[PDB]
């Protein structure tokens, strides 16, 4: 039985806008398969353009938020998880804030100065391509000051486990760095997600620095390849990356075990740790084509599933199965939708 605020996350609270996109959209905005981009000016028309389309699905998002609130949902004990993010003073931000309260997730949202609106993600869904365009908006205003407030920082201090996605590097690196240093200093469990290929390519220093404070690092095949190329791991890139990341020294240079898990879609995931000379394969659930509804957020769920079991003392393999279950649950659902806890099986 975990104490209240045992798990802490900070991240980008965003609204997912899920649309059945036409094929021209992907060529028009130069969007790649399963890719994530931070919007530039050339992307900005996308948001008004998709508003013209029917059947829009508006649902709470944000990688870190998805994970931490599903941990909360899994554990069922009220207020075990706490989350910090920056939203805007708009209806979207309030919707997200109410979504959290409904899940018994303790939050301390920073509110961005008007008229900076809550961030949003355009999720373009089609048969051939899945792609995301991110407008961070209010999420960028998350500040070290907000975090260092006594009523906020106290959430961090009582936390024994942290989850922060790589995505937070673009919004509040100073905050996530401070918390990571606190975690390693008090021998707590800091969990980190590689989140997206562009982070390893363009924010390599921040990624590697975070890794040096991370006890558990989550990644997928795509991120592992981008990471590996950047570090000159030309042969056996994915395996080489798992080994490299696992073996990277901790910030204080102390000998410690860092667990690394690299998911590979429908194919077996890889895992290893610093003390393990080998990399293991773990088979995952098989899906027929018609069973796959929407894989978006599967990675977020995977992490939540693993952590929720691992921090309660379940062994590695047991925790990996719980991670796949969490991921499979999201896969059979549209958006990061958490239904009634009873029907989780
Ligand atoms: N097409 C598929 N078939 C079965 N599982 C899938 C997919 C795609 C993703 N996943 C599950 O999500 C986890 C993290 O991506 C992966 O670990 C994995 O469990
Ligand atoms: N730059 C970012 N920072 C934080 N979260 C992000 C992004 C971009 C996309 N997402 C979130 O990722 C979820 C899918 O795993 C989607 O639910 C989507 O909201
Ligand atoms: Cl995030």
């Amino acid at each position: 039985d975990l104490s209240e605020g045992y798990v802490f996350g900070m991240g980008n609270p965003l609204l997912d806008i899920i649309v059945d996109a036409d094929d021209f959209m992907y060529r028009k905005y130069n969007l790649k398969k399963d890719n994530i981009v931070l919007a530039e000016e050339k992307h900005m028309t996308i948001y008004d353009e998709i508003q013209k389309k029917k059947k829009l699905n508006y649902i709470a998002g944000g990688a870190t938020l998805n994970t931490v609130k599903m941990i909360q949902w899994i554990i069922q004990k009220p207020f075990v998880c706490s989350y910090v993010g920056c939203i805007g003073a708009d209806i979207q931000g309030k919707y997200i804030k109410n979504d959290c309260s409904a899940l018994d997730l303790v939050t301390e949202f920073q509110i961005a100065e008007e008229p900076l609106m809550t961030g949003k993600v355009a999720v373009l869904v089609s048969e051939k391509l899945r792609s995301m365009v991110t407008y961070l908006g209010a999420a960028c205003d998350l500040s070290l000051a907000h975090i260092e407030q006594p009523h906020v920082w106290s959430l961090v201090e009582k936390a024994q486990v942290y989850y922060i996605a790589g995505f937070v590097i673009n919004t509040c690196y100073e905050g996530m760095l401070k918390i990571a240093k606190h975690s390693l200093e008090n021998e707590k469990l800091f969990c980190f997600n590689l989140s997206a290929p562009f982070l390893s390519q363009f924010n390599t220093k921040e990624v590697d620095e975070m890794i040096s404070y991370s006890n558990i690092v989550f990644g997928n095949e795509s991120e592992a390849e981008a990471y590996g190329e950047v570090h000159g791991l030309l042969e056996d890139t994915v395996h080489a990356t798992a080994r490299y990341i696992a073996d990277l020294p901790f910030a204080d240079g102390k000998k410690r075990k860092r667990l690394v898990i690299i998911t590979r879609g429908k194919n077996p995931l890889l895992y290893t740790d610093s003390s393990d000379s080998e990399i293991h394969q773990f088979m995952v659930e098989q899906f027929k084509d018609d069973q796959i509804i929407d894989t978006n957020g599967a990675g977020d769920a995977f992490a939540a599933g693993f952590i929720a079991d691992y921090i309660r003392g379940k062994p590695m393999i047991t925790s990996l199965h719980a991670a796949v279950k969490a991921a499979a649950y999201i896969i059979c659902r549209s958006g990061f939708s958490l239904g009634s806890r009873d029907s989780y099986s």
